[PDB]
C-alpha cells in the first residue's frame, strides 16, 4: 500500500513563511511532498470575519467538517478539490486539484484543534515563539531590507493574545514536539536580544517516537560543554535536560542557550547528544550549515527545527518500512 | 624487580577501607610520628607543637623510606603516643604495598618525589599550625577529598547531610581522573527521576575542571545521602574511569562496612575510589595484580 503520511505544523508565521517549512524542504524536498496552507479552509472571508465580529483564530471563521473529510481523503488516497484563499483580496477563490503525496503537510493556526483531524496525523509539532524574540527578529529582518513593518507585528501580537490563548495555545498539549524559543537566561541585561534559549518539548509514549536527551534518559542534567577541549566566548552555551509533565503529559524537554560561534561548537554537541536520529555523525550540523542565512541559524532554533525534521523522517521510515524523500541535487 | 611500591596519606577509616581492599599481609602501614625529633617534654620545651616541621626528623624520614623502597630492611623508632617518648626501634621489612600516614607524608620535597600516590584528607587551637604547616600539603596530593555542608536543604539545622568534592590533579602520567558524561567540561547531574524514587532531599552529582593551587584539577562532587543499594549502584554505574573491575565493585566495597562514617554518602564513596586509583597506580608499575583482602 503506497502510503500516505500526514504531518501537522503548527504556529502563527503564517503560510509559507515560517524557515521550518524551508528547512522540512531542505529535508524532503519538493516533489514529494506537499504543503497545504489551512488558511483554505475559511468558512469566512475578510469581510465575512469583519461582519461576525471575529478574527482568524477563531473556530468559527474555518470549516473543520471539510477540512477533516479533504485530509481523509488525501490519506486515503483520493484526489480533492481544495478551496484557495487569497490573502490579498480576502476572497475564497474557485478550487484547486490535490493529489496525494508520500508527505502531506498541514499548515497553519489550527492543525492540532479539531479532535478528527489529531487523530489522521502521524506526527505534528507546534512552533512556540515568545513574544520579544517574534518583535527582535521582525527588527533585525527590517532592519536589514529597509522594510520598517515591525510596529505591525506588534500591535497584531497583543490585539490577537486573547483569541491566542482561548484557540491556539491549547493545541501545545497534543502536539509531539513543542519548540518554544524564548530570550537568553546567560545574559543579565539583554539589551541585544541576539541570543536564545530554545526547548524542545517531547511528548513520551507516541509509539515510533523516540525523544533525544543527554547523557541519561529519565534523570535531570545541566552540561556546558565549554571547557578543556572546547573554547568558548562569553556566555558560552548550555544546555539542560530532564523530565517534565507538560499539559499534564509526561515529556522529556531538551534545551540550549547560547550561540554558536564556529562549526567546532555546533559539532561537539551534536556529538553529545543521544537519539537525535541522524543517520551519521554531524548530519545536523551538515544541515543547519546548509543555510547559514536563516534566523536561528547559529542557535537553538535552526538546531531543533532540524532534530524535529529528523524524528518526522524516522516517523515516515517507521510507518511506510521504506526510505523517506530527500531533496536534490 | 620485586617492586615496593609508596602511598602517602595526608590528614582513620580511610585506612581501615584501604585494609578492606588490599589486605594486611603485604600492605604494611608506618604513622608518621615515629619520626618526631622531639618527645612530648621537648616539644613543651621548645614551645612547638606536633605540627611544626621543627618537632619532626624528615632526613630520618626520607633515608628510611628510600632504604624501604630499596629493598633494605629498616631500624625505625617507635613513638608512643601514651607516654609521649620515643621507644626502642622496630625491625620493618619491605613490602609490596608501604603506607605513610600522618601529619606530614606530603612537606619534605625529597619525601614527596618517593611516592608513587598520594591522598589528602580533607574533613582552635591548632589553626595557626595547621595552616601554616599542614594544609599546604593539598597542593601536591593527586587526590584532595573534601568536605562541607550540603547545598540541597535550605538553612541546614541538622548538619547531616554532606557535599563532597574529589580533587583530581592533572597531568600525572599513570592516573586518570574519574569524571562524569564528558571529560573536561562542567556537568550538574540529578539521578532521580523516572528510572529512580530518591527521598528528600535526594543526591547530586557536579563535575567539572577547575584550579586548586594554581594546578589544572578535575572535581567530582557528590551531595546528598544515599538511602539504598539501587541509588548507589545507579550512581556508580554512570560514573566514568572509576577503575573498579567490573560493574558494582564501588557499591559492593562500601557495603562490605556499613557501619563505618560516611558509609552512606559521598565520603564512603571517595575514599572507595581513592583506593582503586591507588590499585590502578599499584598495576601499572608493577605489571602485577595488587595485593587483596582475604575471605
Amino acid at each position: 500500500p503506497d502510503r500516505v503520511v500526514l504531518i501537522g505544523v503548527a504556529g502563527d508565521s503564517g503560510c509559507g513563511k515560517s524557515t521550518f517549512l524551508n528547512r522540512l524542504a531542505d529535508l524532503f524536498g519538493t516533489e514529494l511532498m506537499t504543503v497545504i496552507c489551512l488558511d483554505d479552509y475559511h468558512s469566512l472571508d475578510r469581510k465575512g470575519r469583519k461582519e461576525a465580529g471575529v478574527t482568524a483564530l477563531d473556530p468559527r471563521a474555518n470549516n473543520f467538517d471539510l477540512m477533516y473529510e479533504q485530509v481523509k481523503a488525501l490519506k486515503n488516497g483520493e484526489t480533492i478539490m481544495k478551496p484557495i484563499y487569497n490573502h490579498e483580496t480576502g476572497l475564497i477563490d474557485p478550487p484547486e486539484k490535490i493529489e496525494p503525496n508520500r508527505i502531506i503537510v498541514i499548515e497553519g493556526l489550527h492543525p492540532l484543534y479539531d479532535e478528527r483531524v489529531r487523530e489522521l496525523l502521524d506526527f505534528s509539532v507546534y512552533l512556540d515563539i515568545d513574544d520579544e524574540v517574534k518583535i527582535a527578529w521582525k527588527i533585525q529582518r527590517d532592519m536589514a531590507e529597509r522594510g520598517h513593518s515591525y510596529e505591525d507585528v506588534l500591535a497584531s501580537i497583543e490585539a490577537r493574545r486573547p483569541d491566542f490563548k482561548a484557540y491556539i495555545e491549547p493545541q501545545r498539549g497534543h502536539a509531539d514536539i513543542v519548540i518554544r524559543v524564548m530570550p537568553t537566561q546567560l545574559i543579565p541585561n539583554d539589551t541585544e536580544r541576539k541570543v536564545l534559549r530554545v526547548q524542545l518539548i517531547q511528548r513520551e509514549g507516541r509509539d515510533g517516537f523516540e525523544p533525544a536527551y543527554l547523557f541519561d534518559e529519565g534523570s535531570t542534567i545541566q552540561w556546558t560543554p565549554c571547557g578543556r577541549k572546547l573554547t568558548c566566548s562569553y556566555p558560552g552555551i548550555r544546555l539542560a535536560y530532564g523530565p517534565d509533565t507538560y499539559y499534564g503529559h509526561e515529556v522529556s524537554v531538551l534545551e540550549v542557550d547560547g550561540q554558536f560561534e564556529n562549526l567546532e561548537e555546533m559539532i561537539y554537541v551534536e556529538g553529545h547528544l543521544s537519539k537525535t536520529d541522524t543517520q551519521y555523525y554531524g548530519e545536523l550540523t551538515h544541515l543547519l550549515l546548509q543555510h547559514k542565512d536563516y534566523p536561528g541559524s547559529n542557535n537553538g532554533t535552526g538546531l531543533f527545527q532540524v532534530l524535529t525534521g529528523l524524528k518526522m523522517r524516522a516517523a515516515y521510515e517507521r510507518l511506510t518500512s521504506q526510505a523517506a524523500p530527500v531533496a536534490a541535487s
